[PDB]
């Protein structure tokens, strides 16, 4: 049948569509059920999360192909933003394949690059049924509830079970279980493919003049903030395996889950909350925020350290990170002007990416983008507005807060006299944070925000907590970014493979690794002390957070490659993968002017 | 300034607005699904102030005076209930910023009564901010809207009015301490009696004093004749005051029963004393999540006299008495009352379209009813109201006329898709289709989505993933006896809670109690047991084999040769009518008769 085609329906009354596109015949092909996200219409993913949504209430994460579900290890309850165990086992195995269990087949033959996914609907003595999406394209017969019926083997207490196609491979079947027994171990990937290489173009003079574009605006504006310039020598570039991308990604998309289930428990209990020195008047709002904007992050960026040792998470700047531009344009254009090889920008598609996010957000028709009067800002909050607008809002670019004032009643108006009630902005919520904590030992029954001034005097907190100005990123992204939530973290997933162990004291095993000292809500390489497990401070940076709480994490240095340590961030675009970049420095600590070095994803 | 008009902001940036009405659905204030209240009165502005500074919010009330009385407040985001304590005018407990600050009924607040927020304590005065005092532009970035002067005396606080006939109950603090605070008001006794009351005879019930032109008081009359009790000349009074505590208690009991609901949907370990099938849990999960909002009507039966109000059961999930009380009694009193009370379900029909006006019902809504005279009139009655609400809908009788298409669609009589259904059936009479099978190890719910004679159950309708059902599936948990003991548990000794446990324990044995099915409805397989051990009462049923709860004995009171049941409906989560059941034995059943009453200040 043609595309979107009701075929019939597999157990529960969980429809199953044909996904036959043609030749001859892009934010509509999202499925959604509600705000969670199903997949794409309408391949074996998108079924199989949908089945698991509608009949467990659980979905799995995002993954870019069929085959890599097997190496996920849970899935998230959504109702109460939950995580539970989820264990592998490869064809041929005592572990019976139940009826609910997610098959999995690894790329190859049929299933070429992609691999597949079904759900078993019944077990037999000598067969299971399936169904999925992706394979049958044609109507089902009336009320039969699967799709296909493959053979099953059992000998001596042993589960195989052969597919219907001769080219196939079958990696195995997955359960929702604590039982860990017969279960595959999760996989872990070699760390040579991790590490990073350093290259070098030809030189033929490709970087001597103007080589941004000066044409375009966004281009223009970067350069008027830093020159033509990327890095300190644009010849030379770095390299990362396919894998490596892959492990980036699934690691993204994990953490990202992780983190907003500890924001949760955070939420769920004054304790956990109380660690994270934002004033007790805003709770209840960040409460809030959490329970209704829950999915409308729509950017943040990840800082990881990664090489032969494997990959590690230092922090996620969840509230308002940057280098979009950096590593979605100036890094395009860089390739554009002097990259004649076979691999690729991993932060090409951002733009896009982030297009997509705003799609799907409830931001309203209008949104004022609020930066502040620093020309490096400028073009960070341009790009996005490119995004914006690709997305179809309409925009007006505040700097600064001059042009905001109030009408009689004390409604926020623009220096048009439009109103303001959405805004993205640069300004990290901690700078509003610090204008309540200002005035602390008032007896104010609200967060004290202005509503009128004679000199019409509006400060950035005028704006951003006004009940009715719907503001992007919402104010919950302040505790996945606020690194008080990295000893949560251990304590919820101690000894997860991407995390270190961080606490609020210097604890003995860190006495042992050696720590990172680092301000909870500091940013930019601020206020950094990186302490050896000799005991001897190995560096420290200065910075306007020396005041603030600090948490203590596992010493994890960068790695050092072609003389400059190099970290690797990722950014989340509605809490997937939207790519990777990097940064380099002379230093162990990453800072704002260190260096965007180009990477180059090598298959 | 006009209606609607913003004056200005309280701290926070609650918008404050002109509540003129001298310059219907229109009038709700919302945040979100959170109903705040009556554009633009006292309480609207009060309820929304708390909810979007602190996310809390307190129970509908008739009047501002009635907030005084309250002794809680609902954490929005959690569904959690905070303790909330009274203070009166004249107390060693300061007003401190962001307290509710109550008037009573009089003067200046004559019926009303009022409520304000204090916004700022000084050491000779309160600012507060309210909504229907101030009905023009305040001065500029100025959050407040009057001042009180407040005179401190010994360490004891006194705020003074700017009116002069004016009465101030006193403010509420949202804390654990209880120290100065005031008990919770109890209503005396005999204020609560019914009593028995009689029409003068001149004929008014001879023959059809029933409208038979009306097609739904046709329904009934062919479902029960010209009839509703044994005696029309007869009938029963309750006093206003009883009333409001009627609606007091629906209210709070309603908001207990689904924080309970919320407790049981977080912990297997409750959820499993229900006794539903494993495989629907992730879906009441999913329901209580997605459709919190969404239910329309459900009923309470209480025994309320003298000894004070005790609520039985909670009908949430399938209730019926709606047409009884709300329109052949509103026909009883044209027809014979010429009094100056009232009939307290007088305006249930409009509660209802109202629910259905906010509820997210689809355009086209099915009415699943089985095949019972008894039903016609109770579906049609809803039917009414889901017009009156502009609702286009059509009447299923049993499952005959269902069917699907060939890809395994829903389709009624005239091919049209089913998606949106009303059923007076109850969740439990699915639950048992899949209870039935129970054999195999089904991945999900057993629905047919195709059979070869088109044979449509009633679970292969309501748990059609894409058939928004009304009442919601998480419903079927404050309907289900088994949260009798965790609603105990919860609020120990609560003023409306009988203790009741799973057996009998050592309180029941010395008390007496009622053996009652979880899963039972219409008074069916009831075991009454006095202090004495003895059998006052057993009723038989189709429900002798489910688990049973052992609840408190309070036995209904006998008035006018009759045992009385109180019940209340709720209409979208509060108060919507009241109604009066009456029968020879201390058992209420389908059966019983309604009996016409009348509210009397
Ligand atoms: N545990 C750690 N071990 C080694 N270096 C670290 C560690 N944590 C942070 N760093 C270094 O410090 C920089 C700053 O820490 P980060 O967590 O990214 O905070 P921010 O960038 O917000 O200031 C990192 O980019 C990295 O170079
Ligand atoms: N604890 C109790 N003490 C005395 N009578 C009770 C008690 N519980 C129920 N009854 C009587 O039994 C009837 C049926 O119980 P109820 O809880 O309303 O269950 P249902 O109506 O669902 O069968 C009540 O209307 C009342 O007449
Ligand atoms: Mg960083
Ligand atoms: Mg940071
Ligand atoms: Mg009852
Ligand atoms: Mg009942």
């Amino acid at each position: 049948a043609p595309f979107g085609t009701l075929l019939g329906y597999a157990p529960g009354g969980v429809a199953i569509y044909s996904s036959d596109y043609s030749s001859l015949d892009d934010a509509v092909f999202r499925s959604y059920i509600d705000d969670e996200y199903m997949g794409h219409k309408w391949q074996c993913v998108e079924f199989a999360r949908r089945f698991l949504f509608l009949n467990y209430g659980v979905v799995f994460t995002d993954v870019g192909m069929a085959w890599e579900i097997f190496s996920l290890r849970f899935l998230r309850e959504v109702v109460n933003d939950n995580i539970l165990p989820l264990q592998a086992f490869p064809n041929g195995s005592p572990r019976a394949p139940v009826a609910g269990a997610l098959l999995i087949w690894d790329k190859g033959g049929e299933f070429k690059d992609t691999g597949h996914v079904a759900i078993i609907t019944q077990l037999h003595g000598n067969k299971v049924r399936i169904a999925e999406q992706n394979v049958i394209h044609s109507p089902l017969p009336q009320g039969q509830q699967w799709t296909r019926e493959l053979e099953m083997v059992v000998e001596n207490g042993c589960y195989t079970l052969k597919d219907t196609f001769d080219d196939t491979t079958i990696l195995g079947w997955m359960i929702q279980t604590e039982d860990t027994e017969y279960s595959l171990p999760q996989p872990e990937i070699a760390g040579e493919l991790l590490k990073i290489s350093g290259a070098r173009l030809e030189n033929k003079g490709q970087f001597d003049g103007k080589w941004l574009d000066e044409k375009d605006p966004l281009q223009n504006a970067y350069v008027q903030a830093n020159g033509q310039v990327i890095n300190q020598d644009p010849y030379h570039y770095y390299t990362i395996t396919e894998s490596a991308e892959q492990e980036l990604i699934k690691a993204t998309n994990e953490l990202h889950l992780m983190y907003l289930h500890a924001t949760d428990k955070v939420l769920k209990d004054d304790n956990l909350l109380a660690l994270f020195d934002i004033p007790k008047i805003l709770w209840p709002r960040l409460r809030l925020s959490w329970q209704r904007r829950r999915h409308h992050m729509i950017t943040g960026r990840m800082d990881f350290c990664m090489d032969e040792r494997g990959l590690k998470v230092y922090e996620y700047n969840a509230d308002s990170a940057s280098c979009h531009t950096e590593a979605g344009l100036i890094l395009e254009r860089w390739a554009e002007q002097g990259y004649k090889g076979n691999g690729f920008n991993p932060a090409e598609g951002l733009i896009n990416e982030l297009a997509g996010a705003w799609k799907h957000s409830r931001a309203r028709p209008f949104v004022h983008i609020m930066q502040d009067k620093d020309i490096e800002e400028n073009y960070h909050a341009q790009f996005m507005e490119q995004a914006l607008h690709q997305a179809g809002f309409e925009t007006r670019i505040l700097r600064g807060l001059d042009e905001l004032g109030w009408d009689a009643a004390g409604q926020l108006i623009d220096g048009e006299g439009r109103l303001v009630n959405c805004v993205w902005k640069t300004w990290a919520w901690e700078t509003a944070f610090d204008q309540i904590r200002e005035v602390s030992d008032r007896e104010f029954a609200a967060v004290p925000i202005r509503t009128g001034h004679p000199q019409n005097e509006v400060r950035l907190i005028d704006v951003l907590l006004r009940p009715e100005v719907l503001v992007f990123e919402p104010l919950w992204t302040v505790i996945p970014g606020n690194k008080a939530i990295l000893p949560i973290l251990w304590s919820l997933f101690p000894h997860h493979r991407y995390l270190l162990d961080t606490d609020f004291t210097v604890n003995d095993e860190l006495v042992k690794t050696g720590y990172a000292v680092k301000p909870i809500a500091g940013r930019c390489g601020s206020n950094i002390d990186l302490v050896s497990h000799h005991e001897e401070v190995l560096d420290k940076t200065s910075g306007k957070f020396a005041e603030q709480k600090n948490i203590y994490q596992q010493l994890w240095c960068l790695p050092k490659v072609d003389g400059k340590y190099i970290q690797v961030c990722t950014f989340t675009v509605g809490g997937n993968y939207g790519g990777t970049c990097l940064r380099g420095d002379e230093s162990l600590v990453i800072k704002k002017e260190s260096d965007i070095e180009p990477l180059i994803v090598v298959k």
